[PDB]
């Protein structure tokens, strides 16, 4: 997790500043009144957990499928935006009709000159893609999708009436994605929804077709309809030269919805009355997070009106449509009420009782079993690859999670981390100006460390707020989705509590007042000053969304919270490849034990093996690394590394001796944190094994040197707690989770205490 | 919302949709903040029907024939 | 906005157009605006219609039946 002041949050991350996402340079604080009511449909969005996977190759051929796998395919940052996907796409099938030999080549597979027309089918649908890969050689496909792609036409069943089989189909595993949209996701959302308007004619033209074909004959004679196929399909790709155009009609149903929002009255910003109307706005003007990506692309790329619309007619044909009454999103429009709710609340009490720990936290169940994949590659000899699932490091391991399935639960940790609780002096007096904001998401660890960055350099990107910006477009991009996802969450779920919000202008730069943000309001807090606000008329009236937050009452989570975890046997005895890698491609690693003692070295070196009991090596496999499981732990190691450097910072500001008392006991319990954290993770079985097993490699150097095997002389109290922690290294790194410069960083805050048992054991 | 409640369980639990209920028909209720407005709406068809009837040529007075149909 | 999309690509059509135009001049009238309503004129037209014999054609074979040497 993570933390701020409550009086301050500026001065300790600009992230969460309303005023950041407005890029107001961390100078005044937005303030401005004059404000217009609001409502919520709670807003629209995405799934959160959606860990499944598609059959294609089957012959069915549905859009709507194809859609979500550009979209995670970018999600997997393939290439980059799914618009770059898609413009790219139609630079492939540029390859239109320019290529009548797409026809007259499959035909002649279909055997094929077919001017030899006949009732000619026999058997063989299911693999062009090999031949088709002869089709590759025609269409050269530096993507393996869209080669992917063409052979339905084809061969979804045509002619659908034999040919003939399949007997198979294909594979891929979309996972959960983004959990909300911005700027460029939302032109990817309009512009998978032109693939949309493609892809369906395109099997609609062929499913007519079919139907006057079988003129009987049979399926009547070829180098025609065959010949024909796709000709209209290319006509339908012909249909698909003017969509829109995304970044326009994006920005367009955008900016006319900030004229919906904004004060100003002239006739810039008049949404008519003539159109005010009219379906969907009505209930489209409602969405919030929806607004903060407006907030978002209003602050990357000024306002640019285009205003493609006019005022009426048609101001319709631009919102038409957009991405949540599209089902090409992943993401989904939200109903009334939940609006995406799933975490409790308590605060810290002084018997005033303003709170001084706000406890703002997860709610999230990690997986209970993962399984290792042997990347069995056979076919074409390239990225084509089968996995196999079988039970390996698999069973075993997960049984030893269990007792961490229970042990590091996220309501344990906060709720030991709300034990925290009484602090400087007492009771009574813990207040002092600013107070700590402890908060995090399952969401944003989970997705942006599974693109493998390590969150915590963004975190700190936001806790500076300004951008270090010297990253790759890559890690640029990662950054952004970063911020919008932080920033948003916080957002929408803060006004998942508060009912009601306002529109507010800013001012200051203007740049033409169209910038805007929101201030919020709530009463039931007592009369004491936090954040700005004091409260202020009883009420609260602030701009910044985590003020709010403070103030609400303790409360519940609400989400299932489970982690769903994939299966995949039958799709495996099915597959077929994908874009898999990542994983991921040799399961474990070793990890070097050490100790002295009669002041010798001894080092006891331990693999990576199996270890748990059955060699060897074993091989080969590659587990997944679930996303969650380590990303949680980095929750907390975000945590660890937190007090570390920045209460040693107040190690090196505030030398008062009392203050000296608070940085012991602060520092010292997050050592006893961890200590009784490892401590609790020595016990377990695997745990177990690396301690009689090492303890026995060890026992056996004792052996090496004829005087050290005057039996052991290691067991007295400390050695054992010493190597207690080694049963947390192996569940460390190569347990699947930790991902070392870690147990580096647990080396160094365990030579920062005299830890030992502390007691117990 | 029924179709969507009783998830079975039986009917399902309460304190959701049945706290539900109605909140979209807020939003329904919401979605009726603006019909049109009655007296102009019914003087608009009106007077632009008189339009229709009158012999007076000029802008002001011609349904056109962009919409008379 | 549907139909003008393929409709452009007729091309008999298109002699028809060179032809009336040459009869008339072009004598634009545009009954039409820009686009509300340059929609209603082109609501329809005589492919789309069944009333007359002639009709709309799909994709290839155009009316191909001539050999060649």
């Amino acid at each position: 997790g993570f933390n701020l002041k409550v009086k301050d949050l500026n001065g300790s991350a600009r992230g969460l500043t309303q005023a950041f996402a407005i890029g107001e340079l961390k100078n005044q604080l937005s303030v401005g009144a004059l404000q217009l009511p609001l409502q919520f449909t709670r807003t629209f969005s995405a799934s959160m957990t959606s860990e499944l996977l598609w059959e294609v190759g089957k012959g069915n051929i549905d859009p709507v499928m194809y859609a979500r796998l550009f979209f995670q395919y970018a999600q997997a940052g393939g290439a980059l935006s799914v618009d770059e996907l898609v413009n790219q796409f139609t630079e492939y099938h540029q390859s239109t009709a320019c290529n009548p030999e797409i026809w007259r080549k499959l035909t002649a597979y279909i055997t094929g000159s077919s001017n030899r027309a006949i009732k000619a089918d026999a058997v063989g649908k299911v693999p062009p893609t090999a031949i088709l890969e002869q089709l590759r050689t025609l269409a050269p496909s530096e993507h393996e999708l869209f080669h992917h792609i063409t052979t339905d036409f084809v061969c979804h069943v045509l002619s659908p009436l034999g040919f003939i089989l399949p007997d198979a189909a294909y594979v891929y595993r979309v996972g959960r994605t983004a959990t909300y949209p911005n700027f460029y996701a939302l032109v990817d959302c309009v512009r998978a929804s032109d693939l949309r308007r493609m892809l369906t004619a395109l099997s609609s033209v062929d499913s007519k077709m079919l139907q006057a074909t079988f003129k009987a004959k049979g399926a009547l004679a070829p180098a025609l309809i065959s010949q024909h196929l796709a000709n209209a399909a290319t006509t339908a790709f012909e249909r698909s030269r003017g969509n829109f155009d995304a970044n326009a009609v994006v920005s367009s149903v955008l900016t006319i919805l900030g004229r919906l929002w904004s004060p100003s009255t002239p006739k810039e910003l008049d949404p008519s009355a003539r159109l005010r109307n009219t379906n969907g706005i009505d209930q489209l003007r409602s969405n919030l997070a929806l607004f903060i990506a407006y907030q978002d692309m209003v602050k990357q790329r000024g306002r640019a009106e285009v205003i493609f619309s006019d005022e009426e007619l048609s101001s319709t044909i631009i919102p038409w449509f957009i991405e949540a009454m599209s089902e090409v999103s992943p993401f989904k429009l939200r109903p009334i009420n939940e609006t995406t709710s799933y975490i409790g609340q308590t605060s810290a009490i002084d018997h005033m009782g303003q709170p001084s720990h706000v406890v703002v936290y997860e709610d999230w169940q990690f997986a209970k079993e993962i399984t290792a994949f042997t990347p069995v590659k056979l076919a074409n000899n390239s990225n084509q690859r089968f996995l196999d699932v079988e039970p390996g490091i698999s069973d075993r391991m997960s049984a030893t999670l269990a007792p961490i399935g229970n042990t590091f639960a996220v309501s344990a940790f906060v709720k030991n981390r709300t034990a925290v609780y009484e602090a400087v002096s007492q009771r009574g007096t813990v207040n002092s100006n600013g107070a700590e904001m402890t908060l995090g998401f399952p969401s944003v660890v989970e997705r942006d460390y599974a693109l493998d960055r390590d969150p915590m350099v963004a975190i700190a990107a936001l806790r500076t707020g300004i951008v270090d910006e010297s990253l790759e477009a890559r890690a640029s991009n990662d950054l952004k989705r970063s911020m919008f996802n932080y920033y948003a969450a916080v957002m929408h779920y803060a006004v998942a509590h508060n009912p009601e919000v306002v529109v507010s202008e800013h001012q200051g730069v203007a740049a033409e007042q169209g910038s805007l943000y929101l201030v919020w309001n709530v009463r039931t807090e007592l009369r004491i000053p936090v954040g700005y606000n004091a409260i202020e008329g009883g009420s609260i009236r602030t701009p910044e969304p985590l003020e709010a937050i403070a103030y609400n009452k303790p409360i519940q989570p609400s989400e299932v919270l489970q982690a769903k975890v994939l299966d995949l046997a039958n799709h495996t005895t099915s597959i077929h490849i994908w874009p898999w890698h990542e994983a991921s491609t040799e399961f474990a690693y070793e990890d070097a034990y050490s100790v002295t003692i009669r002041n010798k070295r001894y080092t006891a070196e331990v693999k990576e093996f199996e270890l748990l009991g059955l060699g060897q090596r074993r091989e080969r496999v590659r587990i997944l690394k679930p996303t969650v499981a380590h990303a949680i732990i980095q929750m907390w190691y975000s945590w660890f590394v937190e007090d570390d450097r920045t209460l040693a910072a107040a190690r090196r500001t505030s030398r008062d001796d009392a203050e000296k008392l608070a940085i012991d006991g602060r520092r010292m319990q997050n050592a006893v944190t961890l200590l009784r954290k490892i401590e609790m993770i020595g016990t377990t079985g695997i745990g177990a094994s690396a301690v009689h097993l090492a303890q026995s490699r060890i026992v056996d150097q004792m052996a090496g040197r004829g005087l050290i095997d005057d039996s052991s002389d290691l067991h007295v109290g400390i050695n054992r707690h010493r190597i207690r922690i080694w049963a947390g290294l192996a569940v460390l790194q190569m347990m699947g989770l930790l991902s070392r410069s870690e147990a580096e960083a647990l080396t160094k805050v365990l030579g920062d205490s005299n830890a030992l048992g502390m007691v117990v054991a």
